[PDB]
Protein backbone atom coordinates (compact mmCIF):
# COMPACT_ATOMS: atom_id res chain seq x y z
CA UNK A 1 0.00 0.00 0.00
CA UNK A 2 2.30 2.48 1.38
CA UNK A 3 5.93 2.52 -1.27
CA UNK A 4 5.58 5.53 -3.31
CA UNK A 5 6.14 5.68 -7.40
CA UNK A 6 7.00 8.54 -9.38
CA UNK A 7 4.42 9.12 -12.22
CA UNK A 8 5.81 11.36 -14.88
CA UNK A 9 3.13 14.50 -15.95
CA UNK A 10 3.22 17.26 -18.59
CA UNK A 11 1.30 20.23 -18.43
CA UNK A 12 0.29 22.46 -21.45
CA UNK A 13 -1.68 25.44 -21.61
CA UNK A 14 -2.14 27.25 -24.60
CA UNK A 15 0.52 25.12 -26.37
CA UNK A 16 2.79 26.13 -23.29
CA UNK A 17 4.56 23.22 -21.45
CA UNK A 18 6.89 22.76 -18.37
CA UNK A 19 10.64 23.27 -19.10
CA UNK A 20 11.40 19.04 -18.20
CA UNK A 21 9.48 17.15 -16.52
CA UNK A 22 8.47 16.49 -12.99
CA UNK A 23 7.11 13.63 -11.22
CA UNK A 24 3.97 12.97 -8.67
CA UNK A 25 3.80 10.41 -6.19
CA UNK A 26 1.39 7.88 -6.26
CA UNK A 27 1.18 4.88 -3.51
CA UNK A 28 1.71 1.63 -5.51
CA UNK A 29 -0.94 -1.48 -4.94
CA UNK A 30 -3.47 0.62 -4.09
CA UNK A 31 -7.33 1.00 -5.50
CA UNK A 32 -7.44 5.28 -6.12
CA UNK A 33 -9.98 7.50 -6.54
CA UNK A 34 -10.55 10.08 -9.74
CA UNK A 35 -11.64 12.36 -7.70
CA UNK A 36 -8.13 12.37 -5.54
CA UNK A 37 -6.30 12.43 -9.00
CA UNK A 38 -8.54 15.02 -10.28
CA UNK A 39 -7.55 17.06 -7.58
CA UNK A 40 -3.96 16.72 -7.74
CA UNK A 41 -4.26 17.82 -11.55
CA UNK A 42 -6.44 20.94 -10.37
CA UNK A 43 -3.72 21.60 -7.51
CA UNK A 44 -0.64 21.14 -10.37
CA UNK A 45 -2.93 23.54 -12.80
CA UNK A 46 -3.11 26.25 -10.02
CA UNK A 47 0.12 25.80 -8.71
CA UNK A 48 2.53 25.64 -11.26
CA UNK A 49 0.07 27.66 -13.95
CA UNK A 50 -2.28 29.80 -11.83
CA UNK A 51 -5.21 28.35 -13.74
CA UNK A 52 -8.24 28.66 -11.44
CA UNK A 53 -11.61 26.63 -11.79
CA UNK A 54 -12.50 29.95 -13.19
CA UNK A 55 -9.90 29.64 -16.11
CA UNK A 56 -10.77 25.98 -16.66
CA UNK A 57 -14.28 27.10 -16.70
CA UNK A 58 -14.25 29.43 -19.65
CA UNK A 59 -11.69 27.20 -21.43
CA UNK A 60 -12.21 26.15 -24.82
CA UNK A 61 -11.24 22.87 -23.37
CA UNK A 62 -9.50 21.34 -19.92
CA UNK A 63 -8.40 17.38 -19.72
CA UNK A 64 -6.07 15.70 -18.30
CA UNK A 65 -4.99 12.43 -20.31
CA UNK A 66 -3.97 8.96 -18.36
CA UNK A 67 -1.94 6.66 -20.02
CA UNK A 68 -1.80 3.52 -18.68
CA UNK A 69 1.08 0.63 -18.85
CA UNK A 70 -0.09 -1.21 -21.43
CA UNK A 71 0.02 1.53 -23.65
CA UNK A 72 -3.97 2.49 -23.63
CA UNK A 73 -5.15 6.08 -23.13
CA UNK A 74 -8.52 7.29 -21.08
CA UNK A 75 -9.12 11.23 -20.99
CA UNK A 76 -10.36 13.02 -18.47
CA UNK A 77 -12.74 16.11 -19.19
CA UNK A 78 -12.29 18.59 -16.19
CA UNK A 79 -14.99 20.77 -17.58
CA UNK A 80 -17.08 18.31 -16.46
CA UNK A 81 -15.98 18.01 -12.66
CA UNK A 82 -18.57 15.80 -10.77
CA UNK A 83 -18.77 13.51 -8.05
CA UNK A 84 -17.63 10.01 -9.06
CA UNK A 85 -16.77 6.68 -7.22
CA UNK A 86 -14.71 5.18 -9.51
CA UNK A 87 -11.50 3.95 -8.17
CA UNK A 88 -8.22 2.99 -10.42
CA UNK A 89 -5.13 0.68 -9.85
CA UNK A 90 -2.06 2.71 -9.07
CA UNK A 91 0.47 -0.28 -10.51
CA UNK A 92 -1.97 0.50 -13.83
CA UNK A 93 -0.71 4.27 -13.92
CA UNK A 94 2.00 5.22 -16.74
CA UNK A 95 1.71 8.95 -17.19
CA UNK A 96 -0.47 11.89 -17.24
CA UNK A 97 -0.67 14.82 -19.91
CA UNK A 98 -2.84 17.49 -18.70
CA UNK A 99 -3.64 19.92 -21.45
CA UNK A 100 -5.58 23.18 -21.30
CA UNK A 101 -6.72 25.48 -24.28
CA UNK A 102 -7.90 28.83 -22.87
CA UNK A 103 -9.09 30.44 -26.61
Amino acid sequence: AKEMQNVPYTIAVDGIMAFNQSYLNLPKDSQLSYLDLGNKVKALLYDERGVTPEKIRNAKSAVYTITWKDGSKKEVDLKKDSYTANLFDSNSIKQIDINVKTK
